[PDB]
């Protein structure tokens, strides 16, 4: 096809990874400035992971029961607090590796690199969709929990990510940088399960739009479709519906080929209730959703 | 199961960039060397047929830029190896790591950090095809993007990027600047050996596919090594040697299925396809997963 998963170079944040150990239970932290972010369940033993009352363990915790590391240098904790799903751990030296960087919460869709780690050491990085079900499809292994996703901007580290479980069927759930869960999950080792997953039409869009610009347009119809009529056709394949900000963020696109977003819902809306007929896309039968229309023109351009 | 590239921190720090006349490029900054493809050197009317150590022996020192972020460093000295230029500087580079040059073989899989006016831009796993291209995704100035492998902290590089083929795939040199394949660092349309599918690689994909719970392309059959590979070759896939079936022992003991019934499970995608199913996500059968790869992110 030409386009593949594309990870961003990892070493901002391979300068922010640390270990944190709490008894026997050690996962990984985020060292930014002189706080250290890592998931509120490395203070539970594995009994305390089946019912946790996390304000109760929490309080019976002091500084000096965190063991925070980067490598087999210990740094000192001075202070702790609970934020949502995160654990926030003052210490005493400020990370020299800190880079710029900023906390964002992104929507499903949007793709980020995760950073996988294990006792503090990265081992691999790759690309991650967050689908609609707020799962995503990691490569996580025991001791990978604090492991982070994020983008870079320039020079600037956007954090969105922090790894804290498995679901039955092998996908991952987890947290943004503030603690709140992507999705209806808690972190509880209880019984949880993923909703039914959806198409991420944006990033469908996206893909069409990836075709034309490499001249391979023969599904672009002479019709177009209201943003409405459109959503409600999706909903029946098991697409989402688009938002206003799915169609601002295929502006670009649009505007690079000239081809309007509507003008490809309603190309996109034949393939989907005429299907392909024998034809491929790309090189594929198979139409791509962990594109975003970022993905696209940075591989395009 | 994730295509999963190695963190290039180690990498990052050593990429700078290069510029010759109006050519800019990226270079790689280990200790006081700086390591380049040589058509820095080329101008627009040199490019067709260069006359390397021709073109060499008119440039000074002075004639070459090398900045790191903000920063030029002093060219002291030059010389070329094979299809790389050595620009020595005035500097040692603080952040070189542990490190080797590697000459890989055709079937191994290296971490591409593509890189654009010395800075990182992207990371992605690639494998080296049978006909020594790689599928890259590389642009206008992504020469000198680097290939490699991590070990402990031993970074292993073995590829450093040089040109894009007509058919989109991508040919380079390993960092003693000699090419992979039968390429020429001269900017003229080149055409590949045929390519073949890697089969030791197809094979750890289908054992991770079991690991992973995805066992519908199983069959209660088994085959001969020899009858296979009569089987691939006809298929334009590579033979499998007994190195390779011993490569696979510990897959096999994962899941307790020998490499020569996992063969004859092969055999039948291979003859009757997949029938619209797919396989850890994939409609195609997937070639640049190495054994070990798969065995290092299943543990
Ligand atoms: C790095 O300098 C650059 C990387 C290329 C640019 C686009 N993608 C890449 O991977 N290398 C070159 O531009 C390279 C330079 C020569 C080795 C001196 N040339 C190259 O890759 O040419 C690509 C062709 C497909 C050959 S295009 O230029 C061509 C040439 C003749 C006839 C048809 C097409």
């Amino acid at each position: 096809s030409g386009f593949r998963k594309m990870a961003f170079p990892s070493g901002k944040v391979e300068g922010c990874m640390v270990q944190v150990t709490c008894g026997t239970t050690t996962l990984n932290g985020l060292w930014l400035d002189d706080v250290v972010y890592c998931p509120r369940h490395v203070i539970c033993t594995s009994e305390d992971m089946l019912n946790p009352n996390y304000e109760d363990l929490l309080i019976r915790k002091s500084n000096h029961n965190f063991l925070v590391q980067a490598g087999n240098v210990q740094l000192r904790v001075i202070g702790h607090s609970m934020q949502n799903c995160v654990l926030k751990l003052k210490v005493d030296t400020a990370n020299p590796k800190t880079p710029k960087y900023k906390f964002v919460r992104i929507q499903p869709g949007q793709t980020f690199s995760v950073l996988a780690c294990y006792n503090g050491s990265p081992s691999g990085v790759y690309q991650c969709a967050m689908r609609p079900n707020f799962t995503i499809k990691g490569s996580f292994l025991n001791g990978s929990c604090g492991s982070v996703g994020f983008n870079i901007d320039y020079d600037c580290v956007s954090f969105c990510y922090m790894h804290h479980m498995e679901l039955p069927t092998g996908v991952h759930a987890g947290t943004d940088l503030e603690g709140n869960f992507y999705g209806p999950f808690v972190d509880r080792q209880t019984a949880q399960a993923a909703g039914t997953d959806t198409t991420i039409t944006v990033n469908v869009l996206a893909w069409l739009y990836a075709a034309v610009i490499n001249g391979d347009r023969w599904f672009l119809n002479r019709f177009t479709t209201t943003l409405n009529d459109f959503n409600l056709v999706a909903m029946k394949y098991n697409y989402e519906p688009l938002t206003q900000d799915h169609v601002d963020i295929l502006g670009p696109l649009s505007a690079q080929t000239g081809i309007a977003v509507l003008d490809m819902c309603a190309s996109l809306k034949e393939l989907l209730q005429n299907g392909m007929n024998g034809r491929t896309i790309l090189g594929s039968a198979l139409l791509e959703d962990e594109f975003t229309p970022f993905d696209v023109v940075r591989q395009c351009s």
